[PDB]
């Protein structure tokens, strides 16, 4: 995702904030 979740929601569906970075299944990507 790459998105940074600073707080702690992500912009991207499917990304788990994984602070500072949104992870979509574990990936961050």
């Amino acid at each position: 995702c790459g998105e940074t979740c600073f707080g702690g929601t992500c912009n991207t569906p499917g990304c788990s904030c994984t602070w500072p970075i949104c992870t979509r299944d574990g990936l961050p990507v």
